[PDB]
């Protein structure tokens, strides 16, 4: 699951994953955060 900690960091990583490009790269590209669970904690609420 991943977890964005502002909304412009979803939607660039959103524009950073049409390519294909790895989930992981897109986190550390824009600050979001992946995670095995499915609930994002409230500094990363988007």
């Amino acid at each position: 699951t991943t977890c964005c900690p502002s909304i412009v960091a979803r939607s660039n990583f959103n524009v950073c994953r049409l390519p294909g490009t790895s989930e992981a790269i897109c986190a550390t590209y824009t600050g979001c955060i992946i995670i095995p669970g499915a609930t994002c904690p409230g500094d990363y609420a988007n």
